[PDB]
């Protein structure tokens, strides 16, 4: 069974992966907009600068959240795949997993 296991869980990084661009894309344009607006009405360049920064900080937790999700998903791919007796799951969730 291992080739469609392998597929499956394949396609399900896959999703895992358009997700997160989505989501940073959806955050990006809403940035460069926000931004605009900001530019429109009177702003200062350092009070933009916040707002950037700040933005640039939420796409970094998507990009770092949906990457602790291909990790635990790695792990567990890893480790039913080297899955052997005696070997010893300290976790509880990827047991359940």
């Amino acid at each position: 069974e291992l080739s469609t296991l392998e597929a499956e869980m394949a396609v399900e990084r896959k999703a895992v992966e358009d997700q997160r661009d989505g989501e940073l894309e959806a955050r990006a344009q809403k940035l460069e907009a926000d931004l605009a607006e900001l530019e429109a009405e009177g702003a200062k360049a350092d009070a933009r600068r916040k707002v950037r920064d700040g933005g640039e900080r939420e796409m970094r937790q998507i990009r770092d959240r949906a990457q602790r999700e291909l990790d635990r998903l790695e792990d567990i791919w890893s480790t039913f795949t080297k899955l052997a007796p005696k070997q010893l799951i300290v976790d509880e969730n990827l047991y359940r997993e």
